[PDB]
């Protein structure tokens, strides 16, 4: 999960930007999406 509004699962997802992550999620800095 992000500073933003909108939807996000709490799971465990790889990612390498936030564009990478489902709805608006973001990448973490470690490469896993919040």
């Amino acid at each position: 999960s992000g500073p933003n509004g909108g939807v996000c699962p709490v799971l465990i997802y790889l990612c390498r930007r936030d564009s990478d992550c489902p709805g608006e999620c973001i990448c973490l800095g470690n490469g896993y999406c919040g």
